[PDB]
């Protein structure tokens, strides 16, 4: 929890393709001292992993859709089953247990109109215990980065 | 478009931090063949570029919150002022302008619970155009990876 | 308005290429008795034209989308002038003034997610006197036919 | 996807009723040499078919409504039920599943207010799966053309 | 252009509306037609269904029913005739002089007469929610009738 | 008020027209006894008069329509007007001003649903000072009776 | 009731703790005298009794959630069961049982929005027959006294 | 794992609040330490914030306040202080016991005491609707109150 290492935590999220070569210059130690330090805080937690971003606009997935989902609360295990049976799909990115009108906000992409409509229905609106659904198509994203804010 | 490339594409996403050598081992392919191929999809556009992600539980962020914000449609700049300040907002993660009844949708993670309600009505509600700000709190996030399906096919 | 036409005017619509060959056939006459009644209905009233049916599926326009919209009645003129300007815009199927929360609702049909929101904002948001407008995206049609219902 | 067939195809939309040498008149091309080409097109996807457009005025179907239904998420087949039972009903033209609050639109023709009042609780609300049905009758129908938009280019 | 409405028995409608007791005598005066003739053809018109009754109109001032409000209900459709169940159910209520079923954000636009407002709020739920399965419902307490005339427009040409 | 007056009074509500010889039969009194008192019931102020029920399906009304009319808060004074400007208005069959999110509500009738889109605007919109206006056209108007509820006990 | 007595019971609401010595100078009157009828103002019940008031903040309590509870339908003993089974639960402040779309609204803190997600299922949901749960975390809290309202005149 | 706060200034802080009135001494008695250090302790208490004061409990039922209803105000953003404007005119009526601004469909929760029911509807809109800003609000009156304790949770370990 060193504060000298939010700059190794900033630019490390900033460009994940910088090596000691330029990772360990730019914070302003040596390719070894700190380079080590930046391991330990993939340990430690900080890091939990690296990944590359791309563009659905070219990859079959140029479509995105959030989709407000409210379950009946039956049994206990009404969100606990529902959690360790979303998480089994890939095709969603993200799905948070909110609270309000409903229950969960899931963040699914697909590539054409067409294709969301073949995910509900057929699985989407089959989880266990989902009782309504509110689909919302994004006709535009004007912002989206998983970065944190380090001072 | 091509075939290797998918699973090139796959292996990286699945870990951003590999050596050149690594990204082209268990690919089936050799070191210095293909392992500067990801330059053309740097260049071209399938790359967007490499990140690390790291645990807003241990950082100044553990809390997150969506908000459901609708615009007031007065002038059709409406919209383009929205969104060219909003993206200064540093405090807001995702925002998306969708269908239906709200107009836009932002994740934001604010550290504390009041801090939210700092952000919010000082430097939130405060921004071009708007009625209503219906928020939702997480109580749970049980899923969240900005990664996509490729599919090798 | 004889009711004998009823029959070349279902198939008439049912098949818009039927020559007097074929639609002055299957009727029960011969290919001049009716096919000149067929061609007093098309001034008569009845047949205002004819024309082809395709799929967007294919030419770029697989993506509709309907959008509400709801203008401040200001000056007397509010809706004369809308429609007197809705219309100098091709890339609108349907649009008509309804009654209650809302008052028109277009049937606005464009290629990609991204393509709609560029005709809205830029032009149908800049349509005169509009106040609010909300977008409602068709992930499924399953019924589309101008076709009325002659017995 | 050719040049040429882009104008035949807005030429046949603009009028259908049209002789094969017309139809290959004011196109640039000559009689036969372009006039069955259509047929490819038909038997691909390109023209879904012809039909004739009638006046609902001087027919019995002079008045238009059109209805916000909401289908009741019961069973997986809620949606599956509903679409293979409105077709079937040739008292409503278009239905579509859109997103948003309510989940389908239907574009109905009825010959009288009161037979509105018929078709609705006699025959639609009595549809697979539903729990409201918020109506929109037009007072003024100022646009209403199927013709898509084709552009030489 | 059809009805074919005889360009008298127009006449004799409008009358009959302008006033309900007038004598067939004078009627047939105000239309030209003797008294005889004129009786056999207000019949024919009372006979068809274009007259549905006579009535006589009192002051919701004299008699408690002063307080004039109306009322929007946006009931849950859950068992189709659940409008028609309703329907036939506010037909034994006098409380409500007008009940439709108009399109929009509700259902139900109703017309209802009472003396106090506590009258009113007792009417509504004690007897008003409890109506055949209904939502919600929206409250406008009239403040002043400047037009009201159940009269309808008869072209006398 | 006398019990036979206030049976006067609803019998005449149920049919005016009936004759005073059957009005004294069903009160249980000689002709002109009562039929004086139905008289001084007139004068008094009680009947505010007679009128006959016309059925607007047979005649040219079948399209009932209600209209929901908000007003500018500018001058105070439109209000006044808009009333005393409302009253000639043929078609408009009532009008009251309420207390809620809207300012009055007029009962109107017309033969087509062109009919009123062309009453609606052409002089429905041009009225004393009218801010919005939201229209509801009825499906089936279940009930509609002018008469009050007497108690003949 | 006593004006000196009420003006007693407001001066003791707006602090209890205070000195008889300091209560009697406040309502004008040796000690003794009404410190006795501070004490006979107990005994009666117009006091409940005497706390002191803590800052949520400083303990562990930041967290303010709101839950609106319904429960079936089915067996009536259900709402007695969940009554006297919901007060054992320390984590619910306070539970109120309304007239209204929802049965109950119980008042609860907690420190992490965890530990509301750990309460909410674990125990709150499985609470004698409960059917619906609606949660409302608060963004601030801006006010919050026991205190009624003594009228000292 | 921090605040530090001691074993026994907790002990304290739990007692203080159970009862509102003991005595230094028994306080001191009922913690262990002597009454002097004691005092010198719940002092430091009182004064760094953890207790903010202290107040006597009131029957609402031998005073007009027997009912108890909730509310839920749903207000109009459109002056980016709203909020601010609302909370800060909402301090000023003791009718109000409890407000806050939670997430979701509505905005205000609040919580407020009257002797009668139409004492309440007094209080809505005249007083109510009339606040700062507000769209519609929902009603709900208490009818009976199983759980009611200010009492927080002093984990006293």
């Amino acid at each position: 929890l060193d504060r000298i290492d939010r700059n190794i935590l900033n630019e490390l999220q900033k460009d994940g393709r910088i090596s000691n070569v330029e990772l360990s210059k730019r914070v302003g130690l040596s390719p070894t001292p700190c380079l080590e330090r930046v391991r330990r805080l993939e340990r430690q937690g900080f890091i939990q992993g690296y990944t590359a971003l791309l563009n659905p606009h070219y990859l079959d997935a140029s479509l995105l859709v959030f989709v407000e989902i409210t379950l009946n609360r039956g049994a206990p295990d009404v969100f606990e089953q529902f959690n360790t049976a979303v998480q089994k799909l890939e095709e969603i990115q993200e799905c948070h247990l909110v609270s309000g009108d409903f229950d969960y906000l899931l963040k699914t992409r697909v590539p054409d109109m067409s294709a969301y409509r073949k995910l509900l229905g057929e699985t989407l609106l089959r989880l266990p215990g989902v009782n309504d659904t509110r689909t919302y198509v994004v006709m535009e994203e004007v912002k989206q980065s998983n970065r944190l804010v380090i001072k």
